[PDB]
């Protein structure tokens, strides 16, 4: 009720704890991934990203990011294996990005920030709906993918080309027949750890799976992200940039690697 959090000096991550006290919890995300500390875990099962029957629906500017939602009324696009027990259904993806190419990711790798980070958000079907799942310690799984600026990502272009139609907060557009497989890198090598949502309400209910291999996107593609607005239509223009939470304390957690 009456959410006024954001990313600016006056409502940004340093303020969130006053309305969402779990912001100072033991299981917060994102984190810095120390690649030297992370240990290879031979017990991790193979990771299964099964998106061939994904049904995208709409794309929306929610004033924080832009989000593509999926039909998750049946097992159509699911994530299994790796650190996960059972089946997690894809519900939405969104991005976090920066004002400059050297910042924008939420996770960091040996303190390196990437230009942006893609989050593919899934819920554990044992809890029946995403609302219930969002409140369970093993309820959600987010697949995080770094974006670096270099060559264009062809599977991103359809996203880039619709953003002019959802410039301001509250705008949505049809976004059917989008294949999220076009957003993945070649390798599914990953790091995993238990964490949280990276925006309010910051629930500590996420298994994070962060792919090691970034995707390359073009400077032109990420420039289009930076033309979005945080504000609504006929409010003063504030560019939607730097919509990322910085790294939070690791506390008593181990980051596991799927690879040697
Ligand atoms: N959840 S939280 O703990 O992080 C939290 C909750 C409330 C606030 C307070 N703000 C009041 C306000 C009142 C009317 C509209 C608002 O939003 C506008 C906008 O989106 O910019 C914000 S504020 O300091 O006036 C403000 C205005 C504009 C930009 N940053 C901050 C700060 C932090
Ligand atoms: N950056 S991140 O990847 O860590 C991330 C991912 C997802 C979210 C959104 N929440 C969780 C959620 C994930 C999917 C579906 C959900 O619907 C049920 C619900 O209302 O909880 C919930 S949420 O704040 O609970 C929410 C969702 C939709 C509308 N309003 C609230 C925030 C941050
Ligand atoms: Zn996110």
């Amino acid at each position: 009720m009456s959410h006024h959090w954001g990313y600016g000096k006056h409502n940004g991550p340093e303020h969130w704890h006053k309305d969402f006290p779990i912001a100072k919890g033991e299981r917060q995300s994102p984190v810095d991934i120390d690649t030297h500390t992370a240990k290879y875990d031979p017990s991790l099962k193979p990771l299964s990203v099964s998106y061939d029957q994904a049904t995208s629906l709409r794309i929306l500017n929610n004033g924080h990011s832009f989000k593509v939602n999926f039909d998750d009324s049946q097992d159509k696009a699911v994530l299994k294996g790796g650190p996960l027990d059972g089946t997690y259904r894809l519900t939405q993806f969104h991005f976090h990005w920066g004002s400059l190419d050297g910042q924008g990711s939420e996770h960091t790798v040996d303190k390196k920030k990437y230009a942006a980070e893609l989050h593919l958000v899934h819920w554990n079907t044992k809890y029946g709906d995403a609302s219930k799942a969002s409140q369970q310690p093993d309820g959600l799984a987010v697949l995080g993918i770094f974006l670096k600026v270099g060559s264009a990502k062809p599977g991103l272009q359809k996203v880039v080309d619709v953003l002019d139609s959802i410039k301001t907060k509250g705008k949505s557009a049809d976004f059917t027949n989008f294949d999220p497989r076009g957003l993945l890198p070649e390798s599914l090598d990953y790091w995993t750890y238990p964490g949280s949502l990276t925006t309010p309400p910051l629930n500590e209910t996420v298994t994070w799976i962060v792919l090691k291999e970034p995707i390359s996107v073009s400077s032109e593609q990420v420039l289009k992200f930076r033309k979005l607005n945080f504000n609504g239509e006929g409010e003063p223009e504030e560019l939607m940039v730097d919509n990322w939470r910085p790294a939070q304390p690791l506390k008593n957690r181990q980051i596991k690697a799927s690879f040697k």
